[PDB]
């Protein structure tokens, strides 16, 4: 679990969305499993704009962060998980760490602030979707 907290914004897996999350939409996309709706009060993360290819992430199954080198956001094909079938992913960055089903939402951070969310794992990589293409969360 875990979620992107930017102005009156919240950023989650499109999979772990809740009602709520569906009842205030502001944006979702399945090829990200991206989505996002309104909240009530303002939040405390802040969007890296950048190309950085290093960062940190948050790891729920092992209680850890881990520094990682991940790839640019690309279309990968992602094998079969709990929560999804075998498919191609869009705006996903890769690495090699650990990530189980229930580390999704776990956030990458740069230097400049929060990058993506962990949305896929398995074989050793872990799957990051990328938020920094998504200018319109700094605003409005
Ligand atoms: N490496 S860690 O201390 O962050 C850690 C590993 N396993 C647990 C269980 C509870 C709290 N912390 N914890
Ligand atoms: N990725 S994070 O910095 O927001 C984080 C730190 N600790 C937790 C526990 C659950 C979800 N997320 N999380
Ligand atoms: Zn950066």
């Amino acid at each position: 679990s875990g979620a992107i907290y930017v102005g009156n914004y919240r950023v989650v897996n499109r999979h772990l969305a809740t009602h709520n999350d569906w009842a205030n939409l502001v944006w979702e996309d399945s090829s990200r499993d991206l989505l996002v709706s309104s909240t009530t009060a303002q939040g405390c993360d802040t969007i890296a704009r950048c190309d950085c290819q290093t960062g940190v992430y948050y790891c729920s199954s092992r209680r850890k962060h881990y520094p990682v080198s991940f790839s640019k956001p690309s279309l990968i094909f992602v094998e079969a998980s709990e929560y999804y079938p075998a498919r191609y992913q869009s705006h996903l960055m890769l690495a090699v760490g650990h990530s189980e089903p229930g580390d999704c939402g776990g956030i990458l951070r740069c230097q400049h602030g929060v990058v993506g969310i962990v949305s896929t794992g398995g074989n050793g990589l872990v799957g990051f979707a990328d938020v920094r293409d998504l200018l319109w969360l700094d605003e409005e």
